[PDB]
């Protein structure tokens, strides 16, 4: 009786197919499902992720624990990945990785869930 | 080492009450919060944080969520009656043009084109 169910997939535009394979499959550690001429999809994060080969107001956050922060953290920097600022102390109390794909799609790693947000924090309903 | 879930989704909107209401009462989201400039909402089983920047100028990402197939009526109706931007599926925007598709079946299905090379 009338909800939106789950999230079906997210997909992006981007501009090398091979590079963005590399992303979400090598560094991210997703799996790569079936491609076509111009198109791969993906499993990550139990997501389907869609890329459209075509040659800021958003961001995609996935979560991560806490004790493989650093994990991560190491793997984006030993993998040059373009790594942005996050809040003060995000680093240090491995609360948030924030990057770039390949593209400039802004993603983040982050160690917290909705309630943890929720309780940390303004009007609540 | 696997990422083991998505955590949320933030898009950016000119107007947070026009953007409440959207996904609110059209598509039926639970608020959690508002502060700012900020509205959090609990959709589809997904957190979506909205940030309010009233002078925003959409084309390279979009979202899908999945929709019971005896609802497709459902909701085809209720985003045309309540004037919303519409391009089995529904593609459609929110107020400041974020892609959004609704669709009556999983994305895995769908792929289950012999050209294509499954894996």
């Amino acid at each position: 009786h009338h909800m939106l169910k789950s999230i079906n997939h997210i997909c992006f535009s981007v501009r090398n197919l091979n590079d963005s394979i590399h992303f979400y499959r090598d560094i991210l550690l997703g799996k790569l499902l079936l491609t076509g001429k111009k198109t791969a999809y993906f499993e990550l994060a139990g997501l389907w992720i869609a890329l459209n080969e075509e040659k800021s107001y958003t961001h995609i956050a996935f979560t991560i624990d806490d004790s493989e922060f650093k994990y991560w953290h190491q793997r984006l920097k030993d993998n040059n990945v373009n790594i942005l600022e996050g809040r003060v102390r995000d680093i240090r109390d491995r609360q948030s990785i924030y990057f770039t794909d390949p593209d400039g799609h802004k993603l983040e790693l982050h160690t917290g869930t909705l309630e943890n947000r929720l309780n940390y924090y303004m009007t609540f309903y």
